[PDB]
């Protein structure tokens, strides 16, 4: 289906309402590394089993949290291209599942959002790096560190100042302990933007003050649960204030090189000075490597989803065509 358009009415409103109650997981229900999508699934904005179409995801993030349309489109189609089934039009928000349908040939994995190194990556705030055994479940120790950083830099609340400090701490801890730490290209971008999301989108929209309390933070991050009487944000947004996070501790893209404490800058990586390069590499390298010589129906589905992806790219970039026009 076509990517949904922006909300017709983007005002703050109660989104923890009678039609969207929180419910606990049933056997088989999938949750993954994204507390936003997890919460939407657990309130029935998405299918409660955690398997959805790109159109369902875009509608849910807009309706439930007032995520902006351009950001919704880019993130959703990027995730779907690398982790979803392009023939069935289904994506798991967590683990790989037979529910997304018959798989394409390798090297495409259709591994859901839990797939390491496609969309998901290292130095997440409340999830551990994949090297340490689990890149998707809520981690209490990491959450308590978020609480500590909120106490130290946010007066007990999570805000952009806290984000700036915690983002850097998680990078430096991965450098020190994960010999396979990777922090380039698509992950380098998403790792920064995601740290703004709790301040921009988990804060009740009647306040919209960028100060997230720890009871609400735990409810979303651990339980995929909106606070009682939760109002969504009062206007469309995603990553506003990411400049504050970057400015706190500016980093270059790079990786550890098979050993701890060996962070080596990658000059081939995109960075914030080259946002169109991030898009071009994502298509030409990441997507193309998963689908190097697709058959007829796959090629068509790739091109459709790549056209939708490009709708989410900030104006100024040139579309690239790995499988022709
Ligand atoms: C629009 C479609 C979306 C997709 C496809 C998506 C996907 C993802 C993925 C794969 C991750 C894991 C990255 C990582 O930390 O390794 C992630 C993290 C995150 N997502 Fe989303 N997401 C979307 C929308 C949202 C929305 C609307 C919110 C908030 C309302 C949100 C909040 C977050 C947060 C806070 C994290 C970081 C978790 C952490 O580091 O502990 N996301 N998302
Ligand atoms: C938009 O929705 C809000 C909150 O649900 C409502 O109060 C407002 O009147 C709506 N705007 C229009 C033009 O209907
Ligand atoms: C190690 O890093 C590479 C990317 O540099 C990635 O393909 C691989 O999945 C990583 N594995 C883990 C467990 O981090
Ligand atoms: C959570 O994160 C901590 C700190 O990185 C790690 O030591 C621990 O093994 C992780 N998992 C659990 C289940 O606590
Ligand atoms: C975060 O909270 C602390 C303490 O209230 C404050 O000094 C700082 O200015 C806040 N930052 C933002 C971006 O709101
Ligand atoms: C991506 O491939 C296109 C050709 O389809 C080429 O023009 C473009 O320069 C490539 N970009 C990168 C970053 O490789
Ligand atoms: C993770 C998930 C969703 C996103 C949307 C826009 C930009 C970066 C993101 C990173
Ligand atoms: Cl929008
Ligand atoms: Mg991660």
């Amino acid at each position: 289906g076509l990517p949904p358009g922006p909300l017709e009415n983007s005002s703050a409103k109660l989104v923890n309402d009678e039609a969207h109650p929180w419910k606990p997981l049933r056997p088989g229900d999938i949750r993954g590394p994204c507390p936003g999508l997890n919460t939407l699934a657990s309130h029935g904005y998405l299918p409660r089993n955690g398997v959805a179409t790109p159109a369902q995801i875009i509608n849910a993030v807009q309706e439930g949290f007032n995520f902006d349309n351009q950001a919704a489109i880019f993130a959703t189609y990027a995730a779907h291209l690398v982790d979803g089934n392009l023939i069935t039009d289904l994506l798991s928000i967590g683990r790989k599942t037979r529910l997304t349908g018959p798989d394409p040939p390798p090297p495409a994995s259709v591994g859901g959002l839990n797939e390491h190194g496609t969309f998901e990556g290292d130095a997440s705030m409340t999830r551990g790096d994949a090297f340490f055994g689990n890149n998707h479940d809520f981690n209490e120790t990491l959450f308590e560190q978020l609480v500590d950083y909120s106490n130290r830099f946010g007066g007990g609340k999570y805000n952009l100042t806290v984000a700036g400090e915690l983002r850097f701490k998680r990078i430096q801890d991965s450098i020190a302990t994960n010999p396979n730490f990777s922090f380039v290209d698509f992950r380098f971008f998403t790792a920064y933007g995601e740290t703004t999301f709790p301040a921009n989108l988990f804060v009740d929209g009647r306040r919209d003050d960028g100060q997230l309390d720890m009871d609400a933070a735990r409810s979303f991050f651990q339980f995929s649960r909106m606070p009682d009487d939760f109002f969504r944000a009062p206007s469309p947004r995603s990553g506003t204030g990411v400049e504050v996070v970057v400015q706190a501790h500016p980093m270059q893209p790079g990786r550890n090189v098979g050993k701890i404490n060996s962070y080596t800058v990658d000059p081939t990586s995109s960075d914030f000075s080259t946002p169109c390069l991030m898009y071009e590499k994502f298509v030409n390298i990441t997507v193309k490597s998963l689908y190097p010589n697709p058959t007829v129906q796959l090629r068509k589905a790739l091109n459709t989803n790549l056209d939708f992806l490009f709708q989410g790219v900030a104006a100024g970039c040139t579309q690239v065509f790995p499988y022709g026009r």
